[PDB]
């Protein structure tokens, strides 16, 4: 989410969207 979906993408997802994504 980009939208506003993305208040919680990087707050919540922050640790793991950028990181399980990368490895």
């Amino acid at each position: 989410g980009i939208g506003k979906f993305l208040h919680s993408a990087k707050k919540f997802g922050k640790a793991f969207v950028g990181e399980i994504m990368n490895s």
